[PDB]
């Protein structure tokens, strides 16, 4: 899967 982190 793809992953995204929005801090
Ligand atoms: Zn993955």
């Amino acid at each position: 899967g793809s992953n995204q982190n929005n801090f």
